[PDB]
């Protein structure tokens, strides 16, 4: 037809991409038996009644804004099918009508400008007008150009403005980040369905905004954070949303009157190297950074990672010279990381599928294992460490009066309550430990690193930001940090000075000024690891084999905990600075998706865990322990015996410990006393400190987590 056909044209090939099918392509075969299958139960299915109440029996209570859009992401589905040579369904007159049927009913007794939003919005003017939009585009062939127009009608009630959503409503929201990308997989392409070139061009200059770094409220911070939904960190889910939904539209959008600058897209790289690539470790998604996602069975963090990666493929692809290649080769490499997660199981395009695989075949592309790196986050009050000699990442999720705990909405998240409570991540040998039904199992009154009472929570609660401020983390190279939390709980009845001490191959975590001025009991789990029924772990307590068994054991003058491991890459230590009384317990726990997300599957899992936790019984309470992974039990037992005066000290203004063999300290100051590191220097600010003594000199970083700044050197450190 026209140059809006040939963006619709390029649409096809980026949501569908039956022009690079291949029958003979074992992976692209796979998806097409996938969508084979798809399209003939909802066609089995379909209702065919003269005269009917809903379209598919599974979505008909249409009062449920999600029955819009599963519904209407069937007929994209068949769409896909009747416009591929290869599908039994190419071109089938049975499927052909039900697609052009079902639009009219669903138009007619459903979805038309005449309604008006009824459940979540988001539906009403994402959801759906996307499933629509990509249906029209895909089978353009088949409809009229006013049945296009009459058919995307209802798409520019519900959202006119493509700078702000829920228009309709009485209170319409400025779009951003992951919306505002969405806002265009909207607006372009049923302006492109409508051949209406001011759509375009302002949903275009709408959505250039997305490339703007921001310093405060929602979007890409210098440091690397991203914040959505107010003050809720969310790299690893609005933020895959947005890099995932931009990579399919760019190449569109670029072929249009109105092309996106090139120096205004360049913060693309941005968002990339400092905000994605630090939260993907051995092809998974840290957790800490997806929000209530975490509680969807479908989307666990190896999936979600290939959400970020297929968008950075195609803006690596979308890119040339080093930029192209450098960008093929962090896909590459993190791709080939990842032992545990096919990468294709979710690559739902065949484009993104060949893409891949010439990526993974090309011997020009280099995949060499990423480097070490420690990217401190303290925009969004998160940390991710990665140690490429030992193997490991270490991810620190913390919450401040800047940031929201956890998110409880929509129904999901429901018992994330303590994820954020200075809770932590270990990222080892074991790369489905976070997988495989971690969060519906694991309990969630201890999370791993979260010091608690034991009250009872409610699952309709809903996240609180911390009283404080003093949260934070300084960072002195790729290698070393320290952080800090001034903590208090959800119902202000304990604190604790809780600090960790990020040294390259370990990480301290010290513990101060705990106070309990409730009934209810208060502990530090230490951890709580799940475990592979396949590769058993040989438990030590002060280096001796300990039977646990699902009933807690007491362990009292513990100086060390060992858990040993056939591959040393899965193996945890844990050195008690001062002989702790400690208890452990491996029990099986079982749990449904449905409890932690109400629109997921109630069918029973299970998983075998192991938990330590050590508990305090009275005031200015404290713990103090050092996490060793990757080493074997000689290595460990040597080590400890080595780290034997590594803690300076634990108190409530003071936290430090020393790392002898790097000559660096780490060290945490509540107050604004003079203190003596050591005898050989002095703190003397309020904040977080990390040193290094390079023979006569001193690097110093210092982090003031309240004012977001750091000072001069002789305004924090002396001699
Ligand atoms: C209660 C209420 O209306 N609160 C508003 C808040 O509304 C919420 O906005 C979200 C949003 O996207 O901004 C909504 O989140 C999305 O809901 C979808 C339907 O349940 C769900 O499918 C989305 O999940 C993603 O879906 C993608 C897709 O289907 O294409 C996937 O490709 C993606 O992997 C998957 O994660 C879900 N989005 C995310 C990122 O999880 C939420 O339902 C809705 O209630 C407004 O946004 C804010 C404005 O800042 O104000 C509150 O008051």
């Amino acid at each position: 037809k026209d140059t809006y056909t040939d963006r619709l044209d390029d649409w096809n090939g980026i949501i569908a991409g039956n022009q690079y099918y291949d029958s003979k392509n074992d992976q692209m075969a796979k998806l097409n038996q996938e969508l084979e299958g798809k399209v003939a139960d909802s066609l089995s299915s379909i209702s065919s009644q003269a005269d009917r109440i809903y379209l598919w029996e599974k979505f008909s209570n249409y009062k449920t804004s999600a029955n819009l859009t599963a519904t209407y992401r069937k007929l994209e589905e068949m769409a896909k099918q009747v416009t591929n040579p290869s599908s039994r369904y190419y071109q089938d007159e049975t499927v052909v009508r039900t697609v052009r049927d079902s639009m009219e009913w669903m138009h007619k007794h459903v979805y038309n400008s005449e309604k008006s939003i009824v459940g979540n919005w988001w539906d009403y003017e994402i959801g759906t007008p996307r499933a629509i939009n990509n249906t029209l585009s895909l089978m353009k062939e088949y409809f009229s150009d006013e049945e296009i127009k009459k058919y995307t009608d209802v798409i520019e009630k519900f959202v006119p403005d493509p700078e702000h959503f829920r228009k309709t409503t009485d209170n319409p929201f400025k779009a951003l980040g992951g919306n505002l990308v969405d806002m265009g997989r909207v607006k372009v392409i049923a302006g492109l369905l409508r051949k209406d070139d001011q759509e375009i061009s302002s949903t275009i200059r709408s959505i250039e905004q997305v490339f703007k770094l921001v310093d405060q409220g929602e979007g890409f911070y210098q440091d690397g954070s991203y914040i959505d939904h107010t003050n809720v960190a969310y790299t690893g889910a609005f933020g895959n949303v947005l890099i995932d939904g931009l990579s399919q539209l760019l190449p569109v959008i670029q072929k249009t009157k109105n092309p996106i600058d090139k120096d205004k897209m360049q913060t693309m790289y941005h968002w990339i190297d400092k905000s994605f690539a630090p939260l993907l470790v051995n092809g998974e998604l840290m957790d800490m950074s997806r929000g209530r996602s975490i509680s969807r069975a479908n989307s666990e963090g190896h999936v979600a990672a290939v959400e970020v990666l297929r968008g950075i493929h195609r803006i690596a692809d979308m890119s040339e010279g080093e930029t192209k290649q450098r960008l093929q080769s962090l896909v590459k490499t993190i791709v080939q990381s990842d032992s545990y997660y096919d990468v294709f199981k979710n690559l739902k395009t065949y484009k993104d599928i060949s893409l891949m695989q010439s990526l993974l075949s090309d011997a020009g592309v280099a995949s060499v294992p990423r480097t070490s790196y420690l990217s401190a986050f303290n925009k969004m009050d998160k940390t991710a460490m990665y140690n490429a000699e030992k193997g490991f990442g270490f991810g620190l999720s913390l919450f401040s009066s800047r940031t929201l705990n956890y998110e409880h909405m929509n129904k999901e998240n429901k018992r994330g309550w303590y994820t954020s409570d200075g809770m932590f991540y270990l990222y080892n040998g074991d790369l489905s430990h976070y997988s495989d039904g971690y969060w519906p199992t694991v309990n969630p009154y201890k999370m791993p690193g979260t010091t608690e009472t034991d009250a009872k929570r409610a699952d309709s609660d809903t996240g609180k930001v911390l009283p404080s401020a003093f949260v934070g983390t300084s960072k002195l190279d790729d290698a070393n940090a320290t952080a800090t939390m001034d903590f208090t709980n959800w119902n202000q009845t304990l604190t604790a000075h809780k600090s960790w001490f990020m040294l390259k191959d370990k990480i301290a975590f010290l513990g101060s000024n705990i106070q309990n001025t409730s009934t209810d009991t208060a502990a530090t789990t230490i951890d709580q690891r799940k475990l592979e029924s396949s590769n058993p772990y040989k438990v030590y307590v002060n280096d001796k084999e300990a039977s646990l068994t699902e009933q807690e054991k007491d362990y009292p003058e513990t100086q060390s905990v060992f858990l040993e491991s056939s591959d040393s890459k899965k193996n945890i230590g844990y050195f008690f600075f001062k002989k702790s009384s400690i208890s452990m317990s491996k029990a099986l726990q079982k749990g449904a998706w449905k409890d932690i997300n109400e629109g997921q599957s109630d069918k029973e899992v299970e998983n075998e865990f192991l938990t330590i936790s050590q508990a305090h019984k009275q005031n200015g309470d404290s713990y103090g322990y050092m996490l060793i992974p990757n080493v074997d039990r000689a290595t460990f037992n040597q080590m400890i015996k080595e780290l034997e005066s590594s803690l300076i000290e634990n108190n409530e203004t003071l936290q430090s410990v020393y790392d002898a063999k790097q000559g660096v300290w780490g060290i945490v100051k509540y107050d604004d006393s003079v203190s003596t590191i050591s005898n050989q220097f002095q703190v003397l600010k309020r904040g977080v400190y990390t040193i290094r003594k390079e023979g006569d000199e001193y690097k110093i970083a210092y982090y003031n987590p309240e004012t977001q700044e750091s000072a001069p050197d002789q305004e924090v450190f002396k001699k």
